[PDB]
């Protein structure tokens, strides 16, 4: 049993590498989507709240996400099989929360698994998706470049387009920069170079993880 984040910007491969960490190490991996799934699923106090909003589409206030947090992490399994949390803490005031929740159920966060991508590469692979304009089929400029490529024969989604995914990169990085920085205070701050292929970046955190304890 480990107890654990995973942090990374959009992109960085957070979700390819949560599930091979679950598969090696048996700890629960725990996505903010996931934590409200269940607390909606299971009707619980929080989650009755959390559809209130949601089904208004609003976004839900802060303490209600950190009592959907405070939620699944007195679950059984918690202690059992240690965790992952993925996506929360997004911001320094639900960092502060979840610390509180932490130690009210006595429990202690041993490590941080934060991948590392620089943002500028990231802005291009994000951006790259594109539709052919005649109907049939999804490319990308980056991963799955179509034959020949010229631009004018693709059109984009809105939420893969440059300035779209710029200011999604910006609330990430301001968001995120202060959590990496509280923690790393404490030394729970890991880094992995988000720059190799999926199992190089695996092996790195495997370095990570089996040296911990």
């Amino acid at each position: 049993s480990m107890n654990l984040l995973i942090m990374g910007l959009p992109g960085a491969g957070k979700g390819t590498q949560a599930a091979k960490i679950v598969e090696q190490f048996h700890v629960a991996h725990i996505s903010t989507g996931d934590m409200f799934r269940a607390a909606m699923a299971n009707q619980t106090e929080m989650g009755v709240l959390a559809k209130s909003y949601i089904d208004k589409g609003e976004l839900v206030p802060d303490e209600v996400t950190n009592g959907i947090v405070k939620e699944r992490l007195s679950q059984d399994d918690i202690k059992e099989t240690g965790f992952l949390l993925d996506g929360y803490p997004r911001t320094i005031e639900q960092a502060h929360a979840l610390d509180k929740t932490l130690a009210e159920l006595g429990i202690e966060l041993e490590g941080i698994i934060n991948i590392e991508v620089n943002p500028d590469s990231l802005l291009e692979r994000l951006s790259g998706r594109i539709i052919h304009r005649v109907t049939g089929e999804t490319f990308h400029k980056v991963f799955n470049p179509p034959v020949d490529y010229k631009e004018e024969d693709y059109y984009q989604r809105e939420d893969d387009k440059p300035e779209t995914v710029k200011r999604r990169l910006d609330v990430n990085i301001a968001q995120g920069e202060p959590i990496i920085a509280h923690y790393r205070a404490k030394g729970l701050v890991h880094d992995i170079e988000g720059n190799q292929d999926i199992n190089d970046v695996f092996s790195d955190i495997e370095k990570v993880l089996t040296n911990l304890k």
